[PDB]
């Protein structure tokens, strides 16, 4: 059926305060339904998986289902990002890791920053 | 002793860098030698995902006689970065399996990324 704002935060498992901000940022389209619900659904779900605001209005752009190629490129392209940013904390805990070790071995964490 | 220009190269870094690095104070026209080591102690910083914030504190320990509480700022920042590299990988996992899907799909299927985002 159709929902009051209330109803369809409950449906869409989301704070009214989210269904809003969604609205404001017009990532959303009285009155709301299961489509409504649906798109919820699916900006919370790509919001999880990274994409960003923009990137999500893309991914939106693609709905109906029948762009596969362009919606993987979406995918592949936040990939290739996320792995870089994995990479490069990599490199962060490996070192941290290694100033503590020699830390608790003994300032060598100053002394390396130096 | 250096110019702005020769401190940037003794330091490593961007001109735009040292003033990034003066605007937030964590300094001390001339620049020498105490400068140049303070910057590298605030690159180095940085470079291991130290905030802002975190490496003033990390300053106040310049003196290298607190072991005890500089470990613990290395040791609090090493926790997080591993949150975060978990949270990432989350998104990696989930990512590659819909991309894997994305390349494997049959004839007239509809997206399964799409599919996905909406089920
Ligand atoms: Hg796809
Ligand atoms: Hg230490």
């Amino acid at each position: 059926e159709n929902l009051t704002i209330g109803v369809f935060a409950k449906a869409a498992g989301v704070n009214v305060e989210t269904i809003r901000f969604y609205q404001r940022k017009g990532l959303l389209l009285r009155r709301y339904g299961e489509a409504d619900v649906t798109r919820v659904r699916f900006v919370k779900s790509a919001q999880r998986l990274g994409f960003s605001l923009d990137e999500i209005a893309e991914l939106l752009r693609l709905e109906d289902g029948t762009h596969c190629e362009e919606a993987s490129s979406l995918a592949e392209h936040k990939l290739k990002d996320v792995r870089e940013k994995m990479a490069d904390l990599a490199r962060m805990e490996a070192v941290l890791s290694e100033l503590v070790c020699a830390c608790h071995a003994r300032c060598p964490l100053i002394a390396s920053l130096q």
